[PDB]
């Protein structure tokens, strides 16, 4: 049909894999179990086109990040995922996207930011500073919650939006 290879990378913690579950399962993980390397897949349609997406959620923990680089190269988009209430996720970002464009050997890659946890009150990273970082990357910022699935659905399509102006 059509085939998207989308990664989700980021910090520990911040959310990539209760992102990648709402999206393909229909329910928030509560619990935190630290991620190696998951795959998932879901037959989707998206702006009239059907198409199958193969996610790759990645680990964020530096102790399970074995081998991530070589799971991230056969990534067609990125997600790159921090949380709102977690600054040093949103500094790591920076060091994803130089390794994300290491694999790629590219400096053109479809991704899009994502400021996950927006259901938290402990906001320390502003959205006008995240979407500042954006605009530096010449990509899109959106706001999550795995928890209550606000926008989770819409980082995953305006990504696959973003590999088709690729
Ligand atoms: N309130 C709230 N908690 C969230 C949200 N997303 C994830 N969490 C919580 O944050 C913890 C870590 O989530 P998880 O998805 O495992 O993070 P990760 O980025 O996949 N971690 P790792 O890199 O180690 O695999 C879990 O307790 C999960 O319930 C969210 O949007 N809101
Ligand atoms: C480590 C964060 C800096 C952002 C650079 C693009
Ligand atoms: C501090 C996070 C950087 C990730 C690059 C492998
Ligand atoms: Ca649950
Ligand atoms: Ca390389
Ligand atoms: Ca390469
Ligand atoms: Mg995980």
């Amino acid at each position: 049909m059509t085939e998207y290879k989308l990664v989700v990378v980021g910090a520990g913690g911040v959310g990539k894999s209760a992102l990648t579950i709402q999206l393909i399962q229909n329910h928030f993980v509560d619990e935190y179990d630290p991620t190696i390397e998951d795959s998932y897949r879901k037959q989707v349609v998206i702006d009239g086109e059907t198409c199958l997406l193969d996610i790759l959620d990645t680990a964020g923990q530096e102790e399970y990040s074995a081998m991530r680089d070589q799971y991230m190269r056969t990534g067609e988009g990125f997600l790159c995922v921090f949380a709102i209430n977690n600054t040093k996720s949103f500094e790591d970002i920076h060091q994803y996207r130089e390794q994300i464009k290491r694999v790629k050997d590219s400096d053109d890659v479809p991704m899009v930011l994502v400021g996950n946890k927006c259901d938290l009150a402990a906001r320390t990273v502003e959205s006008r500073q995240a979407q500042d970082l954006a605009r530096s990357y010449g990509i899109p910022y959106i706001e999550t919650s795995a928890k209550t699935r606000q926008g989770v659905e819409d980082a995953f399509y305006t990504l696959v939006r973003e590999i088709r102006q690729h």
